[PDB]
Order: C-alpha cells, then structure tokens, then sequence
C-alpha cells in the first residue's frame, strides 16, 4: 500500500500527542513498519506492576490488514501463547482501517484485566481460569514477578 508509511506516521504522532494509558510504542531503528511497545500490567489484575514488552510489525498493506502484535515478555494468560501471539478480536475479524495502534494497545490492556477464556490460545490456562480462578490468578502474579 503506497500510503501505509504516511498512516504509520500519522499514528506515531498521535501516540505521541495523546498516548494510551499504561502504554507506549514507537518505531525501532530506521524501519518504520517495526514498532515495539511497553504495557504496564493493569492494577485491577494479577499483572499489576508487571512491565510487558511487545513487538509490532505493520504489514505492507496497512491499514487494510491489522498489525501483527506479539508479546516478547512471557505471560500467563489464556489468550496469549508461548510465541507471544494474542487472540484479540480487533487483531482478527473485527479489524477496520479506522482503528489505530493506540486502540489496539488499549484492547490488549483490557484483555489483561478481562481474559476471554472461551476463545483461548492456551486450553489449560483457559480451563483453570474458569474452574479455579485464584490458581490462575496466583500463577499470573508469579509469572508477572519472574518474567515481567
């Protein structure tokens, strides 16, 4: 998309002018299609105080295809797997070119507060979330401390 860079520039400027709460992101190096992000664990969650890094790759077709967002920090969450993949609706079928990386980051932060156990990337964690929520919560706390 001859116009993807202009849009990533628009978004860089606005994540700068009006940043998402408990989040930051920006380019890494001379490669504008490659961002990194930091998300602070939300306080009303077992991720509280944890500091999570994310890798972002904008597709050549951006904003028509969603960014590919991966956690680089290890994390115990039913919608996030070993490779850092995030099962999030707006990264998949609910993407629109009218969405922004800021909105993506805020939805990820909401996902940390409110997991979706019924659309899991990790079945065992999802099951523990539904059946013994404090076991999941304690582990999420342990992992936040060890890895984040």
């Amino acid at each position: 998309f001859q116009g993807a860079l202009k849009r990533i520039n628009k978004e860089l400027n606005d994540l700068s002018k009006d940043p998402p709460t408990n989040c930051s992101a920006g380019p890494v190096g001379d490669d504008m299609f490659h961002w990194q992000a930091t998300i602070m664990g939300p306080e009303d969650s077992p991720y509280s105080g944890g500091v999570f890094f994310l890798n972002i790759h904008f597709p050549s077709d951006y904003p028509f295809k969603p960014p590919k967002v991966n956690f680089t920090t290890k994390i115990y969450h039913p919608n996030i797997n070993s490779q850092g993949a995030i099962c999030l609706d707006i990264l998949k079928d609910q993407w629109s070119p009218a969405l922004t990386i800021s909105k993506v980051l805020l939805s990820i932060s909401s996902l940390l507060t409110d997991p979706n156990p019924d659309d899991p990337l990790v079945p065992e964690i999802a099951h523990l979330y539904k059946s013994d929520r404090m076991r999941y919560d304690q582990t999420a706390r342990e992992w936040s401390q060890k890895y984040a």
